[PDB]
């Protein structure tokens, strides 16, 4: 509890839309969402898999790649477990597919992806 872990998790965020960002602009080029590495990868340097991301900008929507502010790197699943792709920060104990993992649906940005 507190203001820190709040302005914590919207770097998060801000961060995550980013992340999600990439994909859709990597679905927007080569009509599909990228994998594991590429999803991540979108966002600094086009993929070496196939295909090779086009139309990518020059060092990328950022030159590294993006890390929750504990200092762990952000982590993709495709195929996501909530949709096709499936983004999720690692928080401060760094652990995957946890319960403090912020993810898109976390935050409630994973909609428009229901069947029924
Ligand atoms: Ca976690």
């Amino acid at each position: 509890m507190g203001n820190k872990e709040k302005a914590d998790r919207q770097k998060v965020v801000s961060d995550l839309v980013a992340l999600e960002g990439a994909l859709d602009m990597y679905k927007l080029d080569n009509s599909r969402y990228p994998t594991t590495e590429q999803g991540l990868q979108a966002l600094v340097s086009a993929p070496s898999a196939e295909p090779h991301a086009r139309n990518y900008p020059e060092g990328g929507y950022i030159r590294r790649l993006p890390q929750d502010p504990w200092g762990s790197d952000y982590q993709l699943l495709s195929p996501g477990q909530h949709g096709q792709v499936d983004i999720f920060s690692l928080g401060p104990d760094g652990v995957p597919e946890s319960n403090d993992d912020i993810g898109n649906w976390t935050i409630g940005f994973h909609h428009h992806h229901h069947h029924k």
